[PDB]
């Protein structure tokens, strides 16, 4: 389908309506590691089993979150070009299931949002990077020092201060303790950009202060469950503030070189000063290289991916053509 527009009316409102109640998982239900679409499928803005259309997904993360329309446009198509079934067009919200339909040929993987150094990455605030074992389950330890950092840095609440200190903390922990540590291109954006998203998107739009409880965060986090009465945001937004993050402590992108402390900048990532490369190189070497040579369907379904991919990249860069036009 089309990528939906923004939304009508984006005004604050209930969220946590009749229509969206928050309910327990079944048997079979799918849950990953982005807490917003967690959410947004435990309260049935989402298929509640967790796959879903690009276009549930861009609706629901509007609807429910007002994250706005370009960002949702380019997570959305990213994601579902590295871990979606493109002939299918669904996507798994977590680990790789046969309800995304017939498999493409290997080296694609489209093994859901689960699917390590695609989408997902190191450093996450709440979850554990790929090589310790899970990297998408909440994890209790992870979110103790999350409110550690924010009694310390945020007066109890989450807040951009409190991104910036914890940001930087598990991308030392992991340099010092993961040898695969990786903070490269897509990741070096999406790890900074996802620490804004709990004081943009978690607090309750009549309030929009970028102070989030420790109630409410542990709510979203670990039980994908909006507080009662939740009312969304009350503008679209999603990245907002990651300069503060950035600036508490500026970092290059770079990698452990099989080994821990062994971090080493990598001169060919993008950075902050190129977002058209990072763009460029997500279609040119990750897409590609999953799709080195499509057939036919899996070629139109590709190109008309990345068109969609493109509209949510921001203006003054240049369209790449993998396979053509
Ligand atoms: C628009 C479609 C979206 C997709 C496909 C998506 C997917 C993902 C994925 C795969 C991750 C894992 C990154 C990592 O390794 O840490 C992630 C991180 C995250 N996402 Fe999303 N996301 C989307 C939008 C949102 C929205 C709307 C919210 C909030 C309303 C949100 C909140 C988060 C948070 C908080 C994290 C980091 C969690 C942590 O580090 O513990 N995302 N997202
Ligand atoms: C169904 C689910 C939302 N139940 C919520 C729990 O009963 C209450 O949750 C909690 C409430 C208060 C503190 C906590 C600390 C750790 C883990 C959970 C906590
Ligand atoms: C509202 C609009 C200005 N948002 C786009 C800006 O680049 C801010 O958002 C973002 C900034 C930096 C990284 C990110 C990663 C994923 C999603 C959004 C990100
Ligand atoms: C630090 C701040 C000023 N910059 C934020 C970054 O420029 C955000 O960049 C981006 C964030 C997310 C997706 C994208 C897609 C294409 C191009 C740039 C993208
Ligand atoms: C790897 C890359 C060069 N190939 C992508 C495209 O297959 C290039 O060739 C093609 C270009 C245009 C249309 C086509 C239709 C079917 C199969 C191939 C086509
Ligand atoms: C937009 O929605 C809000 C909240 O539901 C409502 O109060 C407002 O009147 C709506 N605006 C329009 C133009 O419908
Ligand atoms: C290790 O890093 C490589 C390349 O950076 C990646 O392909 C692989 O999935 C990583 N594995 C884990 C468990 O981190
Ligand atoms: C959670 O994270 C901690 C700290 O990194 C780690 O030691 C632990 O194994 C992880 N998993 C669980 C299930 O607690
Ligand atoms: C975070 O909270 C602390 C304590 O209230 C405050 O000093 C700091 O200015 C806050 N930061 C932001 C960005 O709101
Ligand atoms: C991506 O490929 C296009 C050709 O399709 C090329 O013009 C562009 O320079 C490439 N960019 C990168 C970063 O490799
Ligand atoms: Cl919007
Ligand atoms: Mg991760």
């Amino acid at each position: 389908g089309l990528p939906p527009g923004p939304l009508e009316n984006s005004s604050a409102k209930l969220v946590n309506d009749e229509a969206h109640p928050w309910k327990p998982l079944r048997p079979g239900d799918i849950r990953g590691p982005c807490p917003g679409l967690n959410t947004l499928a435990s309260h049935g803005y989402l298929p509640r089993n967790g796959v879903a259309t690009p276009a549930q997904i861009i609706n629901a993360v509007q609807e429910g979150f007002n994250f706005d329309n370009q960002a949702a446009i380019f997570a959305t198509y990213a994601a579902h070009l590295v871990d979606g079934n493109l002939i299918t067009d669904l996507l798994s919200i977590g680990r790789k299931t046969r309800l995304t339909g017939p498999d493409p040929p290997p080296p694609a993987s489209v093994g859901g949002l689960n699917e390590h150094g695609t989408f997902e990455g190191d450093a996450s605030m709440t979850r554990g990077d790929a090589f310790f074992g899970n990297n998408h389950d909440f994890n209790e330890t992870l979110f103790e020092q999350l409110v550690d950092y924010s009694n310390r840095f945020g007066g109890g609440k989450y807040n951009l201060t409190v991104a910036g200190e914890l940001r930087f903390k598990r991308i030392q922990d992991s340099i010092a303790t993961n040898p695969n540590f990786s903070f490269v291109d897509f990741r070096f954006f999406t790890a900074y950009g996802e620490t804004t998203f709990p004081a943009n998107l978690f607090v309750d739009g009549r309030r929009d202060d970028g102070q989030l409880d420790m109630d409410a965060a542990r709510s979203f986090f670990q039980f994908s469950r909006m507080p009662d009465d939740f009312f969304r945001a009350p503008s679209p937004r999603s990245g907002t503030g990651v300069e503060v993050v950035v600036q508490a402590h500026p970092m290059q992108p770079g990698r452990n070189v099989g080994k821990i402390n062994s971090y080493t900048v990598d001169p060919t990532s993008s950075d902050f000063s190129t977002p058209c490369l990072m763009y460029e190189k997500f279609v040119n070497i990750t897409v590609k290289s999953l799709y080195p040579n499509p057939t036919v369907q899996l070629r139109k379904a590709l190109n008309t991916n990345l068109d969609f991919l493109f509209q949510g990249v921001a203006a003054g860069c240049t369209q790449v053509f993998p396979y053509g036009r």
